[PDB]
C-alpha cells in the first residue's frame, strides 16, 4: 500500500480447541546483504581444512531463508506443558506465513561514523520453493531459527548448499543453482507477503510412554500351553544326555513364547558422566559407531532410536546416540559437560533395545557329542518380522520435521533426529534485499557492477501452525507423571528472563509423560 | 427373564458355504471366586524366586476371562481337515459371543460336609474391554481356553496383568487398574449376555506349501544371458591370474542371477531327538538364542519363521525355534520327549532359511596380490530388499490371533507364534460373580467387609466365528498330499475319547498340504 | 491512511446533559524506549535495599502504559465544582479511548550533538488487556497519569509487575509474562487506534454529607417507651443495692435504644500539625497501625474509612489514615508539612467512628458482690449486624477506580483509597515502539541483536468518559455549603498557570458539600 500504513499486526496468541491447537508467533527480523551480492563456489579447499570425511563442494548465495523448524518457535514452555501433559499425540496440519512491515535501510559511512537512513524505494524479494527444486537445507538441524522468546530480534541465516564432490573438486554431475532464476515477489515498504501450506498426512507423534514392557505381556497367574527345553543332561557324569521339557509359566518368564520382539539395534559406545569411569585414551572418534558412504565415514549420530541406558544407569549415555543441546551462553568448542544438556531416550526401554548393549545372542555352530554349543553377540540387528519399536522423542528445543529424501525406497522414514518426515515438508522461504548500485561510470563499461549501496532490511514474520491433538482415553486408576515446575526458591524463574535480560531454557523437555498399555 | 426359563440353547453346528465357514461352539463353564474378592500386588518377591530375567511386578484380580483363542475351540478335527485339505487360505471375519443359563450357587460348610444350594438373587457381572483399555492377556499363549472337546466342563481362568518394574519394585510409571472402574452388565439367573465383533482386515493365512523352491525358478532348458566370473587363475603356478567369464545355465544353477532372495534369519542351536548325538553338558539356557530388553534376557522362543531342519534331518529341531505342544496328561516339569509334541516348519524350506544354519557368507576383506579372499558366516540377517518369506504355520492346537502392540512402528506384524495380528483383536470378556457379604455387625464399623458368602457360578458360552475361505485354483496334474487318518488297527480311535473318558489329540495338525507355484 | 493526513482531532469539550456528563480530554504524549528493548528480572536485591517488609521480586518490561485513573484527568476544576455542588452522586458509565497522529522519530548522535529526524516506516504497537490476563498495575495509585492541565506534554510510564517471592528469590509458583505474547495492533504514521469500554454496574459515589448524626435520629420532643437501668445503688452505705429503671427521653439521649450503630474501626495513632504537641521520639513506623501478610508488615495506610478528627480537633490527623497529596514542585523525600496537602474525612463523623479513638467499651468480667464491673477499650471492631458507614471521599487529585482482587470472597469491595471497585475495571492499554535493528553483521550470527536505532514516539490520546449523575431532591430550607473561590486579591489565580508557566492545584477538593438526611 503506502509508506505511512502498517501492512500487518503482531499476532502471538495460541488457542486451544478440543482436538486442535493453533499457535501463532510473531518475530522481528533483520536481513543483511550476504556475499557482497555474489554467488561463490565454496569447498573444504576454500575453508583450508583437509580430511576426506570432511571434504565438500558447494555454493554460498546472497540469499537468506527463514527457519521456524524448532518447536520452541511455536510453543511457549507453558503451552508445551499443556500439550505433553494432556495428550497422547499431536501432528501438524496447516501452516500460514506472513512477511509485513518491511523496512529497507541505507547505511552511510564516511570518516568512520555511520548514518542509517530509510531507503523508501528499495525492495526486498521473497519466494517459496514450492516444487522442491532447490537443495533442501531445513532438514539438517541448523541455527538461525526464530528465537524461542518473542521479544528477541533475530538475524536471518544465509542460504547455501552442497552438491557432489570428489575431494574439493566437483564432478560433471554436480549442479549449480541461481536463485535469481526463480520468480520472486518484490516488496517495498508497504508491501506484504503471505502463503499457506498443508502438511501432508503424517502419523501422530507418540507423546506417551508405555506402562508395560514388551517382555511382560502375559498373565502372571497362568501357565502357557507351550513347552521349552529345560534340561539337556540327566546329571553330572559321562553319557548323561536327556531331553526334558517344562511348561513356560509365571516362575520362568524369560523362556516363554512371545509374538513380538524388540526393534532394531546398531550398537553405541557407552560413556559415563562420571569421568573417572571412562577409559584413559581418546576414543571419541575412534570408538564411535559410523557408516561409510563412497569412501567417507559419517559418524552415526542419531542412529536408530534406542533406550539410552538401562535402569539405574542414568550416568551412562551413548557416545553419539543422543541429542545434545547447549545451555544458554555455551561456547562453540570443547565445552564441559556442565554447559551442555544431554537428553535421554529412557522411556522407550520398554520396546527398544538399549543403545549400549548387544541385541542378543545367536547360535554360531552345531553342537554335537564333540562340540559344545557356541553363541555370539549380536552387535547390530536389522529389521525382523515381528519387531516393534518406538521412534525418538520430540523436544521443545528440537526439530519439528524433515524432508524425506526422494528415492526409490526407504523404510519407516521417520527422521532419526526426531519429528515428522515428509516427502513435501514446509517449503523454504528465501529472502534477499535487492542490490542497489552506486553511481556507475559516465562512460559505458561492460563489466558487471561491483559497487553497491550498503543496505539491510528489517520487518516482522508471522507463522501460524494448526496442530491436531490425540486425547488420552486411559482407565489408569493411579495418578500419572506430569511435567512440573519445582516450587523451591530459585534465584531465577525457570524459562524466564535473566536479571540482565537473557532468556534461557534450563533443561530439555521431552514429550512423553502420559502412559499407555503396550 | 425368569427363574424357570432357559435363556439360551446349545448350538455347536458348523456350516460350510462356498467361500465361508461358520463355526459355532457351546461349552459349560464354572466360575470360582478369585483372590477372596481382592486385588493383590504380586511380584517375583511375592513368588519368592529371584532372577533378574524373571523379575516382574503386577496385580492379580478377582475377575476372570474367557479365552477361545485356540483353533481347536472352533474346529473339530474333521472340520479342520475339511479346511486344510480343500483351501489355499482362510481368515476370520465376524464373531458372536453369548453367555446364558447362568446359575449362581451358595456353598455351605459346617462340620466339614458341604451343601450346595441355588442363590437365585445373586448376580454375575460381565463386560468386554472394547476400547482396549486393559492390559491384553490373550496374546500370550495361555491355558484356560474353551476345551476342544464339547462335552468337557472348564474352569474360567483368573485375570491378572503385569506393569513396569525394577526388580520386584514398581516405578512411578507403573499403572494400576481396578476392573470395577468399568461399566459391566449384571446378570441373575434368567439374564443373558451377548456381543458381536468384526475382525479387522487381515491377510489370509497361507494353507499351502510351495511346489517350487526360491532357488529353482528358472527354465532348466535355457541359458541366461548373464555372465559370472568362473576362473580367477589360468592354472597352477606363479603370476597366473585371469578373469574368465561363463554363461550361467542349466549345468551350474547355483551361480545364476536371481531377482529374489530368502527371508531373514536369526540362528538357533540345533538339537537332535537322538540323544547320544547331543553334547554332554547343559546348553539349554546357555546355548540359547535370546534378545535383551532393559537388561533382561528373553529367550527367543518363536523367532523368525524358519525351516526347522534340512532334508532328511527330521531328527533335528531348533532349540527353542519351534512350538512344542504337550500330549494329554503330560506333566508340567521335566518331561521326556515322548510326552511332548515338537512341531516342524519343514514346508517353508522353499522360501525360508533353515533355523539352525547360517544365512550365507559375506566378504570380510579386500583380496589382493598379498591377501587371499576371506569370507565369514552370516549368523543373523535382517530384512533386505528382495527378500521373500512365509510366515509360521497354524495348528489346530495353536493360537488364532494376537494383539499388535500399539507403537510408532512395526514390521510385518504377523504373530511370531502364529495366526493373525490385529491392532484391535477380539476384545477381552471379563467375568466375575459379585461379592455377597455375610451378616455384618449390628454396630457400625468403617472397615471394609472381609466376610462373604462362598459362591460360584456356572453357565454356557456360545462362540460363533465366520471364516472366509480362499479356494484352490490349481492346474496340478498329479494328486496332492492330504491329511488322512491311517486305517490300521488302533486300540483307540484318534481324536476320540479314551476308554476312561479322556479326550486326547494324538498329534499336531498343521495347515499346509495343498501346493502352489512359487 | 497516509503521511500527510491527520488521523484525529483535538477534542477537549465536556457536555452537561440532564442525568449524564461526558468529559473528553486530549493530551500529547511521548514514548521512550524502555530497558533497551529487554525484559529484566528485578528484585530488592537488584535495588540493593534489604528489609523483609520491602523485599520483592518481579520484572520490568520494554512496554509502557496509559493511566487516566485520576479525576483531574477528566475534569477541569470548574467542571469538578459543577459536579460536586449540584449532585448527590455520580458514577462512570462508558469509556472511549483513541491514539492518533503518531510520530516515530530517529535520534542520531555523533560527536555529542544529536539530530532528530522522522522515521516514517517505523511502527508503534498497542494492545489492551481485555481478559485481565496481566498483573493489573492501575489500581495502586501511581504517577504517570495524563496531566491535569491540557497543555502539558507527558511521558508515558514504564510497565512492570511483581510476582511471588521469598526474600529476593522467586518460587516455582512465580509467573513470568512476555507482553510480545499478546496480539497487538501495529501503527505507522497515519494509523490510529481506538477501543470502547463499558463500566460494569457500580454504586454511585456519595457526593453528600449527612445533615444528621447516627446518634441523633430521634424525636427530641418525645420519650421512648423503653427503659434503661438508671440506678444500681439506693445510696451511699453498705448493702445498698437496687435496680432502678428510667424512661429514655430527651433529657438523656445517650442511653436511648437505637436500631443502628456506627461502622467498623481499626485505630490509628493521632498526630498533631502543631509540632510541639507530638512526642519527642520517632514513632512514625513504630507507632503505626499495620497488617501482616506471610511474615511481612504492611502499614495500614488508607484503612477503613473513619472520621479524621473530632470536632474542633482539625489540627489532628491519623498517622497514615488519610490520603496525603503533594503540592506542585514538592520533592520526593523528607518534605515539610507545608509542602504537602493532608486531606480530612471530617464529613463522615456522622456515621463513622473517629480514626484516632476507640470504638467503644465492652464488659470484661462478671460483676458480683465481690467484683466491681470492669470495662475495656475496643481498639479495632469488625463488622456487626446493624452497622452503617460511609466510604472514603473522592478527590479531584485522587484515583477513580480500582480492580477488585479475584478471590473467593470479599466484603464491600469499595477501594480503600477511594472510588469505584470493579471486577473488570477499564483495561490496561500497553504501548511500545517496535525495535528497529541497526545494521547487522554481514556473516551470520545466532546471538540476538543487541544493537538498535535510537527512537521515540509522540502522539495524542483522547479519553472520553460518560458519567451518570444523581440529582439532589432536597427540601432543605436554608442554603447549603458549596465549594467556592475566594474573592480576595491573590498574586495568582487559583487553579491557573504560574507566571513561569507552571500549573498548580492549590488544595484538595473533596466531593461532599450537599447534604442529606440520615
Ligand atoms: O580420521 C577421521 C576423523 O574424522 C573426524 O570427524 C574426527 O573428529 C577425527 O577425530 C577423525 O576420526
Ligand atoms: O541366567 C539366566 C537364567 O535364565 C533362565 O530363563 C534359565 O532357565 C536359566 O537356566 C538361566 O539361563
Ligand atoms: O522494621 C520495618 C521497617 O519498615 C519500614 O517500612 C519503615 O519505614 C521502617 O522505619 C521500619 O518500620
Amino acid at each position: 500500500d503506502g509508506v505511512g500504513s502498517s501492512s500487518g499486526n503482531w499476532h502471538c496468541d495460541s488457542q486451544w480447541l478440543g482436538d486442535r491447537v493453533i499457535t501463532t508467533s510473531t518475530r522481528t527480523w533483520a536481513l543483511p546483504t550476504y556475499n557482497n551480492h555474489l554467488y561463490k563456489q565454496i569447498s573444504n579447499s576454500t575453508s583450508g581444512g583437509s580430511s576426506n570425511d570432511n571434504a565438500y563442494f558447494g555454493y554460498s548465495t546472497p540469499w537468506g531463508y527463514f527457519d521456524f523448524n524448532r518447536f520452541h518457535c511455536h510453543f511457549s514452555p507453558r503451552d508445551w506443558q499443556r500439550l505433553i501433559n494432556n495428550n497422547w499425540g499431536f501432528r501438524p496440519k496447516r501452516l500460514n506465513f506472513k512477511l509485513f512491515n518491511i523496512q529497507v535501510k541505507e547505511v552511510t559511512d564516511n570518516n568512520g561514523v555511520k548514518t542509517i537512513a530509510n531507503n523508501l524505494t528499495s525492495t526486498v524479494q521473497v519466494f517459496t520453493d514450492s516444487d522442491y527444486q532447490l537443495p533442501y537445507v531445513l532438514g539438517s538441524a541448523h541455527e538461525g531459527c526464530l528465537p524461542p522468546f518473542p521479544a528477541d530480534v533475530f538475524m536471518i541465516p544465509q542460504y547455501g548448499y552442497l552438491t557432489l564432490n570428489d575431494g574439493s573438486q566437483a564432478v560433471g554431475r554436480s549442479s549449480f543453482y541461481c536463485l535469481e532464476y526463480f520468480p520472486s515477489q518484490m516488496l517495498r515498504t508497504g508491501n506484504n507477503f503471505q502463503f499457506s501450506y498443508e502438511f501432508e498426512n503424517v502419523p501422530f507423534h507418540s507423546s506417551y510412554a508405555h506402562s508395560q514392557s514388551l517382555d511382560r505381556l502375559m498373565n502372571p497367574l497362568i501357565d502357557q500351553y507351550l513347552y521349552y527345553l529345560s534340561k539337556t543332561i540327566n546329571g553330572s557324569g559321562q553319557n548323561q544326555q536327556t531331553l526334558k521339557f517344562s511348561v513356560a509359566g509365571p516362575s520362568n518368564m524369560a523362556v516363554q513364547g512371545r509374538n513380538y520382539i524388540p526393534g532394531p539395534s546398531y550398537r553405541q559406545q557407552r560413556v559415563s558422566t562420571t569421568v573417572t569411569q571412562n577409559n584413559n585414551s581418546e576414543f571419541a572418534w575412534p570408538g564411535a559407531s559410523s557408516w561409510a558412504l563412497n569412501g567417507r565415514n559419517s559418524l552415526m549420530n542419531p542412529g536408530p532410536a534406542m533406550a539410552s541406558h538401562k535402569e539405574g544407569e542414568d550416568r551412562f549415555f551413548p557416545l553419539s546416540g543422543s541429542l545434545i543441546f547447549g545451555k544458554q551462553g555455551t561456547g562453540r568448542d570443547n565445552v564441559d559437560a556442565d554447559k551442555v544438556m544431554i537428553t535421554n531416550e529412557e522411556e522407550i526401554k520398554t520396546t527398544n533395545p538399549v543403545a549400549t548393549e548387544s541385541y542378543g545372542q545367536v547360535a554360531t555352530n552345531h553342537q554335537s557329542a564333540q562340540a559344545q554349543a557356541q553363541t555370539g553377540w549380536v552387535q547390530n540387528q536389522g529389521i525382523l518380522p515381528g519387531m516393534v519399536w518406538q521412534d525418538r522423542d520430540v523436544y521443545l528445543q528440537g526439530p519439528i520435521w524433515a524432508k524425506i529424501p526422494h528415492t526409490d525406497g526407504n523404510f519407516h522414514p521417520s527422521p532419526l533426529m526426531g519429528g515428522f518426515g515428509m516427502k513435501h515438508p514446509p517449503p523454504q522461504i528465501l529472502i534477499k534485499n535487492t542490490p542497489v548500485p552506486a553511481d556507475p561510470p559516465t562512460a559505458f563499461n561492460k563489466d558487471k557492477l561491483n559497487s553497491f549501496i550498503t543496505q539491510y532490511s528489517t520487518g516482522q514474520v508471522s507463522v501460524e501452525i494448526e496442530w491436531e491433538l490425540q486425547k488420552e482415553n486411559s482407565k489408569r486408576w493411579n495418578p500419572e507423571i506430569q511435567y512440573t515446575s519445582n516450587y523451591y526458591k530459585s534465584n531465577n524463574v525457570e524459562f524466564a528472563v535473566n536479571t540482565e535480560g537473557v532468556y534461557s531454557e534450563p533443561r530439555p523437555i521431552g514429550t512423553r509423560y502420559l502412559t499407555r498399555n503396550l
